[PDB]
């Protein structure tokens, strides 16, 4: 199943879409700078692009910086949308945040550690917006339908599934390349995407991204952490593999 | 390090404390009848006991009953304390719930999926009450220290760690019996309790084996979410008496 | 099901048996010294004891001591049996090793990784001796029935199942305490023992907590390679004694 | 590092090589038919191809057919080599087997469970033959160098590393796509190949094969859906040709 996001078609059998950007919003100026580089690079490559950022990092240390918060963050997003004419994605943590975020941000994201906060799921669903579901590391590819079931029960079917690795012993993540196919089969062929950045915690990034896309995915999710100047060389290679894979009929 | 909860001494060198009750609070009459059974068996064997329930928890399904809520829950708790003169324990999900819940409930529980949530940790710490931290399944015993550090900076030292199991491949949980010892060394020998029920996802034969294994490592308490109970508690008590009556190994 | 090993009764509801000795044999002299130590300790605690050692060490680096080897090793075992009148256990890696080893050793052991190899299974089974089957670290407890089933097909049912941990990510082992029960329920309550030594990889304390957690499930025996051994055993016995006096539910 | 297996060039930066054939050698005519189809498809696509089978692999049951054996096995290989002019690969389990096998076979294989038995590594090393080393499922990728060092000490540097998955909970395997990179960096960029058949435990095989070869590999290892092979190799070749044509970043 495909999902229109303004002009972009996101589907497992459509050219891959890049979800990319910073980790958290810090300034209007820093955000515009990084997004211009993301846009300028993606536009020349002809890769549909969606800008990602967090307005709050609620898992941060007690005395560390957490973000600009919701109010100013949304304004930053309005300006990004205005200047580049692209869709944006951000994560939501509290039910009450869902509607005000949804009016600005085309894609709202459910954090992996929160997949089972029922109230948040319902408030995200009410919005009618496109949802990105981060698969928790402790969840098997086929249990992913349980969360998909919940959004359908809440009346929203415009969902993307996001792989970010599976828990492997202590303090380590493996990505089961077969998971992508299982999520596709059990969840009605909703768009699946690969968060390669988070899957890497604990050259490598490229191998992983490439392997993931070989299985035939809707999109690639990343933070930049990756350098730029390498973002272009990096994506050139992804585009080349994605083109090839997508040009071959399924089966 | 010992924690006085009213007249109960909870600590890894103290007779084990049973934590048990119901999943979600329905009514006063339903709560009293179930608590009564627990209180009868525990008193019959002289086992210190703490009643457990949720006033408001997210569930398996969207429209599953979350519980009577804060206001009616606290009244139910107050009567249970009045009735049986025992400590109670409940979970909190929102910073705002912490202060009024802490007025009634001797121990407050941090849900596993919210463990890294700084705002909630602060709110729970600021209460000054005994806090139970539920260990996420995708977390290693060595990184529980980080959650423990967060509580100390926020000014609360009165903490219980609660083992619930670790991810073991897909759709499985294993309890690493070495984990218990690692939490003691690395976190100042805080009270550790073993949540046997959620560790298990006949099955009573199995709950026993697991419970006995845990308690052989020498632990502050036992955590259930389940006459059949008596014969069970007889065996835990036997083992806990034997273990707690021997000095820890000599340096 | 109980197994008579000479005068020792090994079974999931009998007093636990200690298995232990040295990693690998080097000389008659230091071997007799270690064995004497174990017999001294277990005797005064009243714990049955089977002495364990390898004669070969085949995964070692090429330039390293691999051990005394088979002809010499059995000679040391013969003299260990003569000196102390105890049973012994050792491991075999090649089908031809089996029979000569079985002449001397009461229990012969199938290394976990060789559990696959049917030839060795067959050769081990034809000796008639008591076999210790280590559980491969990637195998589920319930899959032990298949190997047990192989030994029954080869005509030997005097089998002890041995737990040594499971693979847990890279370079790590966890011991799943429910495994013991699953194994006891699926393999007809054959003796189950616990190799805590290899289940591991301050600390000597990790061994006790592990042994204690394991023995609390109710097991036939245990493996263990100023007085740390007796300090350990005193506690293990107290636990085993308590657990084995409870009726089975 | 490039390995010349006869006229074939095998390396992480060469066009991928296909290791393919049957599980166990059962008969002469049957073997030649399967190999005929593999050769037919591969020559048709210009993929270098090496034939694979065992003559003695232990099986799930103790009495299931292990294979034709060493004597007849080597004769069947002689016959495949004569008829098709292609190289062959087989596995070996005993030190004494290494020599008779290496005289006929172009690549000898060390089965994963045996991968740390030094006697066998040394006997393999001493042949001077090309060696395929299966990674054991319970070993981490950065521990391969230890096996690689053992081979070097014994005087053989012409080694292939073969991925077949890692233990992931009970009775389940996962392929860590980062394992290939780690092996390249730590073992001197030796040829790495991917055994998807044993990695599984289909559309899956294809997906796994493609993910695998996306990371840039010397070859692909598989057993036999025997006619969808052409359609399958069409896709693998496509991806491999694309990847291989770009320089390493």
């Amino acid at each position: 199943m495909d999902i229109k996001i303004n002009d972009i078609t996101l589907g497992n059998n459509s050219p891959f879409v890049l979800f990319g950007g910073i980790n958290v919003l810090e300034s209007l100026d820093s955000t515009l700078q990084t997004c211009a580089h993301y846009v300028e690079v993606t536009r020349k490559l002809g890769i549909p692009y969606i800008f990602k950022a967090s307005f709050d990092k609620p898992r941060s240390s007690i005395h560390s910086y957490r973000g600009v918060g919701l109010e100013e963050g949304l304004k930053i997003f309005e300006k990004v949308k205005a200047e580049f004419g692209i869709p944006v994605i951000t994560d939501v943590h509290e039910p009450h945040q869902c509607q005000p975020v949804a009016e600005v941000c085309d894609v709202i994201q459910l954090p992996a550690f929160l997949a089972r906060q029922t109230d948040l799921v319902v408030a995200m669903a009410k919005t009618g917006n496109v949802v990105n579901i981060k698969k928790p590391q402790f969840l098997s590819p086929s249990q992913m339908k349980n969360i998909v079931e919940k959004f359908h029960e809440a009346g929203n079917g415009k969902l993307i599934l996001c792989e970010r690795g599976s828990s492997f012993g202590y303090d380590n993540l493996v990505v089961d390349m077969l998971g992508f196919g299982v999520m596709k089969q059990t969840c009605g062929n909703l768009p699946v995407i690969f968060d390669v950045t988070h899957s890497l915690q604990t050259a490598q990034a490229l191998d992983l991204a490439l392997a993931g896309m070989a299985t035939r995915l809707a999109g690639l999710f990343l933070e930049s952490a990756l350098p730029l100047h390498l973002l272009e060389d990096f994506l050139i290679r992804i585009k080349a593999l994605d083109d090839l894979i997508k040009s071959q009929p399924i089966l």
